[PDB]
């Protein structure tokens, strides 16, 4: 409940990382001073993905969504610290790369909506059922950065 | 005519060219994922920039500026890829610099409106019209980038 | 006189231990901006209670004070065209939560008490703070050999 | 069996993650053309840790050092490419950090062989062992690049 | 004239197709070395195997002159003290594989057939490839404002 | 004499402010993990230039040298860490930049040795005396860095 606990679900979409966009992405977050809580490199399964884009189900554009997300691999994360997830998108830019500002990751690489390399969670609940979709609680590492008192009062 | 085929001109002029900043402009629209189509290293005529500049002359320092922008060489470029023109203004900023955000070329990297480092076309028409001032059509290079279908729909 | 504006800038305690001097430098130098004053401290609460005098009727002042003296920092002046304002921005918001990626604080920190570095907010409190925190001795005259391409 | 599927692990350790240098040597290995196989992030049981390193459990420092690796999480990872093992070590430097020169991830980035932030397998028989104990096959990922025939012959 | 040596480097296919081109001028840039001459062409097979010449006698060779036609490459000219020399130097090795971390090849590429980047391996061959690749028309001359700081 | 206390005197020449270098010289020290003890900006007189360079008063050219090093200001550092010295000076590469490897300060920014970007001390002889020679025993700073257990073991 702490608000400087507070976890996002970040992931590299398939065109990052055939762009080479994965350290780059994750270095934007360390630098930043959110705290990593889970990471890894997987082909998502049509089930999955069904699930993560289950509210877009009736949608005519969800067959070929769910198809080009199982095209090539992800990278899922979660991350932790203040307001993580509404500055986390704030950080990611614009859903849409044309309105992205440069300075944000999708304003400095990438261009069009389809293929615009990353996802972030939209809301604090919306987050905690991403993180469960994608990971168990096993996979949630709990530890404690040598900086944190500098980044936190 | 087709979206994603758009071209703008842009430019690196005399300070750009004098405070290094050649490598990390081109970077930034690689990253970005637009596609180089011509480049070439030039000291510029002032007859060949009265008329880039052809807009100015009626109005305040026309020979100035001339005179300025003949005073060193300069990087004429042509990018390629989906609302180029107005997203490769984006990512250079507002032509002064003061107004331009963090993130943008002039924010990064210069202060004064007279000394901005760079020139992008404003609009479609416009960038055409500088296209063909500043290149010849056998300069303009046809490729594929490799991960173009990661970049587009 | 115009491009010979000067502002303060100083990078706080959180900025020294996370590592982040060289790369506050390099933002001022790469956007043209010359530097005159530059030195490594451990600010007593003294010249902090000064500093931070316009702040002394908020709750916060005793613990920004406090922090403030618990590390060493890093003030600087930086000279050119609007460079208080101008610097303000290059800083991003005071909160960083606010503060927009490609500024200092919005690529490199997240909580307001925490927010790496100080910048003047106006050319008042530049030339009070300037006289502050340097003696005039300190202060740096020379000539960039890039100035003919940065002003005109 | 072919040179160009070569895979080695790499693993940045507890003071590599402390630090924040995830991104930056996840970015090493993608701007190098090598190609992620696998990732994680989890805090290393000392059961693992014993078997990782089975090799040194006579030593006197055996104890400590496996205590040490199980003070903080560390990301595992598995990279592959042409010779990845022995320019994998390259990359990384000298495992003493004295030694390892400017350009190199131990070179840049730390200072005391106790703490250099990254293991590196020292052999293609040791990679395959590592990478079957840090890893079950079902989270190695196969995947194409799109850059695959600009980064082999 | 010793500062004022001249050599050849080029952005391979593979150099432009894997987005290095900006990074690649940017070493040279900050190293204080001085562009002279830039473009971006698809060079014939006519002009590649004069470029490659040397080689013609090597069982490699047709299959460098088809794959360096295989699309765009980035030739330009640099400046400066033993640019020959130091350039190759930081090109690293040929072959990537025993090319150091911090050089071009080695930071960037892998394999010797996919390489990313030429650099001329003399002066008498830099004068041969710049008269190949440039008309003196392309090659400017002009003064960095940093010159002083960079050459007694 | 504390290994890990170790200091050296690190200088960045006329040359190095004028082209833009300070920042990041001073980036490779911090993400090295080496600890900043004091940093300066002054105008150095040739009395205290003729001292610093005292080793070389009756070789050539001697009074060019000093004449040059008082033509700019430089910036004085002291850095404290295990080898700092002879660490340091591998940082900053071969004196004469020809010399100097890729990955080095002085092999990727600077071209000739009298004009060679930065200065470090080449024992820990000469460090005492130079830094007792740039700086008062005031200006040294006295602080522990947070990540300090996760450099040193």
């Amino acid at each position: 409940m702490a608000a400087n606990k507070e976890r996002t679900f970040i992931m590299v979409k398939p065109d990052g990382v055939q762009r080479g966009l994965v350290g780059k992405i994750i270095e934007r977050f360390e630098q930043k001073g959110f705290r990593l809580v889970a990471l890894k490199f997987t082909w998502a399964s049509k089930e999955l993905l069904e699930k993560h884009y289950a509210d877009l189900s009736a949608r005519p554009f969800f067959p070929g969504l769910v198809n080009y997300m199982n095209s090539g691999p992800v990278v899922p994360m979660v991350w932790e610290g203040l307001n993580v997830v509404k500055t986390g998108r704030q950080m990611l830019g614009a859903t849409n790369p044309a309105d992205s500002k440069p300075g944000t990751i999708r304003g400095d690489f990438c261009i069009q909506v389809g293929r615009n390399i990353i996802h972030g969670s939209d809301a604090v609940k919306s987050a905690e059922k991403e993180i469960a979709l994608w990971f168990n609680e096993k996979e949630l590492v709990t530890w404690t950065p040598a900086a944190k008192d500098w980044i936190y009062e």
